[PDB]
């Protein structure tokens, strides 16, 4: 039952986006936890979350935030685990501030960044799954089936 | 046998992608380093990506610039995690590279790193952090690498 | 009755845009086919579509996609035919990701790119028509009439 | 007699547009290469574009930078397909060029290629692929060109 | 009664923006004409309009267009008169394509460019007025009064 | 006596604004060329702009880079037409300059020209075209200038 | 009762944004004044406001404006006080013109710039408070309590 | 004892941040100048920021480039005013730096200055203007500095 992925986000307003990561992990039967951790309002909460993640048994962190989106990169600063970043769409700049704040990490501290918005959340979960699948054969088979069905389900022509 | 594949769209990408190669070598991660063009050698890419898992690869690092299709198309054909490095382009400074890699639609992920050499280094570190989840000796070398990075930052600037 | 232009798009959600290409080809009496082909979900479908297009009698491909819009460029990778690309408008980045993903093809593999959105779809069809018109006199006359009427139909003053 | 016209807004565009000229010569496509400015020689452009078809041109490749009106205005006067090359500008690196060319409204197309030398080369290849539809010898030379490009990509980078 | 300013625009859809230039010229009692001239659909109409503007007694042209906005620059190519350009806001790119298509004229062929949208239309008319005011004392006094009243009419505090 | 004032925010702008100065001299338009900083010498700007008309100036050309307030603030204090030249900035290549100049709200216009040297040259030409409306000798020199520009464009590129 | 912070803005339309600065100063019991001052319509009003601010007892100016947003930088040109700038979101360019017009001040004349929109207004007030707190112990304690409560009030998980 | 802390993410930032250091020295403002990386030395940053007030610092000036988290994370841990300097980055010319610093959400401010050396100089001036509110001797030196800047602007450009 113990979580192997942590989904963290900067605010409740991020949940409309990050719920797509939660749903997909659940779909693939990946146990996980989902939390609010603010890089700017709760920096010590973040420090503790990230530095203890590995010893708590987490394998991957998915971090979502918008605007001056420091949460994924600061999480990666404190954990040796892979951290995946979801740029949450922002009001004025449409997530371009989110995206650049996350993806442009300096050499030495990676964040694997996904697309702005719900696509990115879904793909963070899928990327996490593909990481876990490397060591978990049952999950690898579920993921294979999932990817194959996605391919097989694309229609051949538009409803014109 | 290689467990990471580094692929890049052209020789011109090597100045950037060599940083990924160097990091993997530093951490003693067996890997292969190849040129594969999504646009000029699409069948080469198809074969590479579709057979990667069966050949024993665990992670693919793909770098390209401009209309950079290599990472996303690699991901389309493999179930393995694909990490993408936007190579800095001449006119648009890798913004075209970045958007063509990172903005993958839901269903086919590419874990995207920074534009340029930083991104190439970080793709290799991210690959390492993935492999470390099920390779304890590597996990310890990665811990050492991260600890040395942190400990080595000077406290004050030199003039 | 056999198609000489192929219209392909990455998803049903592209049809709201790509229908304008379909309508214009039909207006000019250009036989064509209209399909969904996903570069990221159905890469082998794309490979087969593009590599066989010429032998199937297609002369021009119009490819529409949004976001990380790889469909036109990957189509061009596998066919020797001219490929025309329509950047479909995306939600966050307003088709700028679509545009750059399509137009910035490296030297050696062209995609003739049109405007973001419905304008681009309409112009992909018109550009395809002007290509076909080079060898098809009846079509050339229909296109001449069409262009002339467009010019003649512009009003001289606004409804102020 | 020329079947492709290459036109460019100024001598400063030649460093970019020479790549189109070279490619057409390589594929033995007869063509003319001219300077025509939309803003400085608008009547020259009007005459060039309106008479292109009657002179036997099949495709026009137009390159310009900045507020780049040359391709679109060419297309306004000819029924021929017009391909546009955004020339890299000093300050905005061809983003002004790109948007002023690609964003043509419905009714007057310009098939737009990448910013810079890549775009110039690709405009010539796209013109070739158009002409190839009704010139079998050229179609075979184009097939050879594309096949050589694909076959010539190295498998691994050189240090 | 004869017009001294010409307002031209690429389409009826530009009128929602360009009407602000019309209104302001009328407010300041500047005789003018208002026309649709498309650079891309009616290039010969444009050529004739611009090359004859001076001999018809026009002193300033205000040209508004959106997207690949060639109308102001091509007008300036054919007239020696000052040409003022209004970037009409575009759907996807919010007038950034309009703006760059107008303002980035090469050395030798100026277009005096105003803000994206209605502000720009209003300011094109005001700029035209300030040009005409240089030789027309009655207009100069009307413009002085107008500018002074604008300054005097700014409130001192917000309605909080 | 000067009828055009060229003002610029700093000596660093001169490399750009000298093109305006040269063009006005070429057309024999009497003018003054000054440094006036909106941010460092705001009172100097206030006095310059408020007294420009009474001193006999007809047009002001104002160039600045970065957060470029000089043209707009000049326009705030004078009834004269103000033309603005966005000077290319180091990091953002004049996009900051452009937006801070062109986006004036309704009520206080600045006629804005291209980023850089092209814009400086064109501000002077636009000033000339304004003055030409009520100076026939100048109008004829401007006609000659435009005619020479058009006639001098080559027909084909040099290698 | 005398104001120690001045909030100025270019127009009534800025108030929807700048009210957040007003509210926060009032929340922290910081006396202040709130005015409309237009850099482009009332330049002499601005000159007088900024040059007399210090002698009137103001310690910090918060200046909000949009578009070609010159108000904060021109205020800073005339006062030795710290000036904080709020980029008000603009219609077409989403405050990017506002932001660049404010933040890119040349060396020698600072404006401390905050985020586009309401966030920036709120943070201008908070930044002003943190400046005043350096010399005002009661305010420093109120601000400490405010920051601590903000941190303590972040939820631990989303309402999923 | 220092009353301003200048912190920067790396030695590579020093070319930019030295301008802040120089200005503070010029105005005789005691300060410390340190390297602190948000991403490589997060615990160092935590300790620095949380203890700054108790150590007697009044203002922190933080400079970083790229995904620039240093100013915002500093502000997260201190009640002191934090001023942020976007360092110009190689590919995106500090636009990534700017947006990652300036776009702080309501509740945790960073007063942000221009990209590059101008921003570093202005962060130090802004810090000075803050300190001047409760240090009359400094206020007078700042007045002198601003007056000299204004008086020293030339009236006309040199060729």
């Amino acid at each position: 039952s113990a979580p192997v992925v942590g989904i963290i986000m900067g605010s409740q307003s991020d949940w409309e986006t990050m719920r797509h990561a939660d749903a997909l992990l659940t779909e693939l039967e990946i146990p996980h936890e989902t939390l609010i951790v603010s890089a700017n309002r709760t920096p010590d909460r973040l420090a503790d979350y990230a530095r203890t993640a590995a010893e708590r048994g987490l394998n991957v962190i998915i971090a979502g935030a918008g605007g001056a989106a420091h949460l994924p990169g600061m999480c990666a600063a404190w954990t040796r685990l892979p951290v995946l970043g979801v740029p949450v769409e922002s009001r004025a700049l449409k997530g371009m501030d989110s995206l650049l704040s996350i993806v442009q990490m300096p050499g030495g501290v990676p964040v694997g960044t996904l697309a702005i918005g719900a696509s990115g959340a879904k793909n963070a979960a899928l990327l996490a799954a593909s990481i876990l699948a490397l060591y978990n054969p049952a999950l690898a088979a579920r993921l294979e089936t999932w990817r194959a069905l996605q391919t097989a389900s694309v229609p051949n022509s538009p409803i014109t």
